[PDB]
């Protein structure tokens, strides 16, 4: 056996945390810079019922559709993607998610953000160099998009920095 790298495969991944416990036991996974099956998700699965974080950054999917239905999941992490919308897929599969970070993506217009309004439980989102962050006024285009999140790029409503001790 040996260590993950950016050359292992994201069911491999998935298996080096299995390694110690069942999939239904585990809170908080990292599978970041593991191989996609070209952009889909490859070894993801339902029994991660138990499941309150993910990471998925700089593996470069570009689809969120083989994620499984995870109904405890309050925080995704799909940073240095090539994902350029579709987040419906987000608001069917995790019901109650909370934070949603989205930097180094594909994503270019508000429109993209459209569909993250059926998440009534959406409080964080990160967008950082994202083509939809060049766009007029883009950050109050957000928030009268989405009036239920509370902070996007680390700040609030109010323009003021995230705290240290919470925002978790």
């Amino acid at each position: 056996g040996s260590s993950g790298s950016s050359g292992m495969d994201m069911k491999r991944r998935i298996h080096l945390e299995l390694r110690n416990r069942t999939p239904a036991a585990v809170r908080e996974l990292v599978l970041d810079n593991c191989k996609s099956n070209d952009g889909k998700i490859e070894g993801l699965t339902a029994e991660f019922v138990n499941l309150e974080f993910l990471s998925l950054i700089n593996v470069g999917l570009i689809s969120v559709s083989n994620l499984p239905k995870l109904p405890k999941l309050k925080k995704l992490e799909l940073s240095e993607n090539r994902i350029f919308g579709g987040l419906d897929m987000l608001a069917e599969k995790l019901p109650n998610l909370t934070h949603l970070n989205l930097s180094g993506n594909k994503l270019k217009d508000i429109s993209t953000l459209e569909p993250l309004k059926k998440l009534e439980c959406l409080k964080s989102l990160d967008l950082f160099n994202c083509e939809v962050t060049n766009l007029n006024d883009y950050r109050e285009s957000v928030f009268k998009l989405l009036p239920q999140l509370t902070y996007l790029d680390g700040y609030d409503r109010e323009d003021q920095e995230a705290p240290d001790s919470d925002a978790e």
